């Protein structure tokens, strides 16, 4: 059923990660959302990453802040595309989050998006675009959505 | 023929972008490589982004340094996934490149990877992972590639 | 009619960009203000840049935050002077805005000003100074304006 | 004679500032180049700024690194457009230069360009664009220049 | 009469600069406080720096934020020690203020202190320490002040 | 036999990590050194962390650069003290390394040391200090070592 | 009695440092808490560091902000492991704190933790992990604590 | 005899600190130069700071890099003005040095100068200016020196 997995390290990250989920709902893309902590539930994170392909997921969106290792460790355990959303940390305003996620070494990519809510929104859209590369209907919806916002901004 | 488009603003960026192209070659994914400058050939960039889908491309890999606008402006003109590789700039060592690419606003995602050559490498792998979500053979090749490196590092 | 064009990616940027427009009003420089988004209305942005000179514009003031590409992409499409105002972003406080605007490569300059409201004010003054290089009346107005502030600051110099 | 003044705090900055001057030469815009130090020749800097308009200058390009105060202090003393080129400093790689120049307060704008040589090139182009807002011949030259580079980049687009 | 001159570019900087003035009051060092703007009253700033020595001043404390040029331009026009207090700017939290002040080139030193109120406090103490190098009574007062705080913190 | 485990993601990190090992040799503390990559050998990393205590290790020193997750992921899988050495990365000079290691969330500490070789040296010393809290002979050796350097710097 | 010493430069730091103390209470590890200022009570700091081992302390947790020298100066005066908590400063949000603590030179390590409260929590846990290397009961408690959180996050 | 003390943590800092000493030689101001390490010779540093006034020093110039605590700890032990020169560190290019020195808390000022050699030059000049506040001959020399450089730059 689910094509996209949206995961995060803590329930306090839900404030940020729900934007991604809104986009998936808006585009009618089935997904699952779960708390998976790289540091508090490491084994559970490995099991989630390992089984993702077998369970039918095509893309994983992972949100994390501070020493954000969730996206990269999930990426090291699955060859599904993994999208990393840097959550805005308290002290360093997501600078720590961003560098921990985007600077992955050769071999283990993480598709990194902007810090915060704009990034979460974009993670959902990027997941959609990934599916849209083979699901013509999802691609056509992204074009129509983008054409409506364009008309709205230009004429508003 | 070509599934992935690898573009960059200058021939000097090739030193960085070739790593992505080596990965595509290694995984037998057909691709095209071109110089497309957001600032020196803006119209051409739009024409390249507009037609990408019609031409058969499924993913675009774009590299740029400094005020790196190439990935983002291409992403605004196509709903294909766009992967942005921040090139290491002279003065700010790709920090400017990184922020200009990854901080895209809600509506226009760019899958951002590490600054420099590690990122270029990962851009090629990420493009493969995207294709691998629907091309099992490409996915199987990524798994085998990762398993060989694993064995190599652990036994080495 | 309009000599300056003041543009921005979103209505939320108006809070910042109105400072530039207050300056143009204060100096009686005709201008137009529009929402032009590099990412949400890319084609419209190109059309706005391309036609600027034909429409009579002499300078463009463009405000944007985050991955701020509006000033740079407008500058790549017109040879009118383009002034970029980095809008204070939420997470990185305009640092992302600043670098995305000022670090333009050889061939496509963008006259970059301070982050936020101070930069917006100065964008309006910089546009006026540009016009003032050939309009003596505008230049004289800038001198007078600056002389009044100087007197105002110096005669209110005692902290009491 | 001279329409643009290109100044810098030290001879060592010439390595960076000559890029602006190559552009002015290429476009046949008369200019003058001088060493004017905000910290080592402060009085001379004020004299140079004060008199710029009387001497016929229309734009000033000022390069400085570190605690780069030359562009800002020149801008506080003339209402001609002042373009600031952040010179790449040794320790902070121009980050100090950049912030010292771009973050000018309301009232005293400085048109800030990229750190280093790319910024220097663009300072020359920006000065030309400023003049080009009223000199159609200079504007036409900028359009032609930009059209030739475009063709040059696009026809050498195949990586081989 | 006045031994120290405390100046700043705007009345809004007073919130920060008063701490330095409280210290001078506390140590009975005569001082003057004025608004002197490097960018809005440049000529006046030069005149204030030029005449400082003739007028009897021994130290200048200058506060400024953003592109903070006041301390540095004053320092270039007088050979009195000049203490620069970086005011906390809105966007960059005084980072711009700090670099613009402290990075002065060889030939024109500015004694730079902490960003904000702690620095303002220290500017007053530093000015006293300078005077205390030749005024034993001022030095003795600094020692007693520091000894009282020490006792207060350790026993508190 | 081995009380300390010194690990790193790549052989290229050896240049930095040998400083820690030199200290352990100097102090005659038995240790093991291995390449363990969080991203290239994730499973092996888990196995290494899990079994550390059973194998007799008391402290783990882990070095990594860029998106440095090795120390943190090892720390999430063992309750032995884990010391993180940020390796100096090419583009961001270890700033990415530092933030990815030090900013661990509540529950999973990583004792972080300086970027580069100085940090590596200190990692070995810190591991010794930890052992020295219960091994009086190791503590006495650290004091004597520190006293000799003190005499050397002051008299040199 | 006390095995751990928790110190800080000012009572205002207490808000951050109590997190470490809560952990030590939770784990029933006896400790002492004191205000010890590197800059306001330097002599006292030296005395506290010097005598730590004689007084029976095994680990010292030190919190400081801004130009945070407390952890490092304490570390230069004792060969007990010293854990540095960077307190979130007002202007630079602990970046100054972090760099002033973590960047210790070869010879004088400071085990550095995250900026703020998360770091304080981890400082207490790290101190326990150090004691746990030789106190099996403390180690078992850390494992049980970590297992309960794991079950709580995964099932919650 | 000596009016100024020039100290540093390591002989490798001499490359930077000699510029300050050149200025003092050029201006004929007697001074002493010594290696004093805040971390390797902490007690010796306290003794040097404590006795500075009694020995006749009027100003102390202290150079240090990384976690640069030498200037601040010396400042906490003497009420003589203390000038801090941030040495350019390897990884963070003196950013660490700068923040560790300039962000001193209220009560313990450090007169901070630019990172590197320009700062060292300026430390010597600032010390001179401090003495020049009461030694008319030293002040007159600073004016003449500055007038010669002005003529040289303007006419050169």
């Amino acid at each position: 059923k689910s094509l996209v997995g949206v995961i995060m390290g803590s329930t306090s990250d839900w404030e940020t990660m729900k934007y991604a989920c809104d986009i998936l709902d808006e585009l009618n893309i089935p997904y699952e959302k779960k708390v998976v902590s790289a540091h508090r539930t490491p084994d559970y994170m490995f099991e989630y990453a390992e089984t993702a392909r077998e369970r039918g997921l095509k893309v994983i969106i992972a949100g994390a802040g501070g020493a954000a290792h969730l996206p990269g460790m999930v990426a090291a355990k699955t060859n599904l595309p993994v999208i990393g959303v840097p959550v805005q940390s308290k002290a360093l305003n997501g600078l720590d989050s961003l560098l921990s996620i985007v600077q992955m070494p050769g071999g283990v990519p993480v598709a990194t998006v902007a810090i915060g809510k704009a990034g979460s929104t974009n993670a959902g859209l990027l997941a959609a675009q990934i599916l849209g590369s083979f699901h013509d209907d999802i691609h056509d919806a992204l074009e129509l959505r983008r054409e409506a916002i364009e008309k709205d901004v230009r004429e508003g």
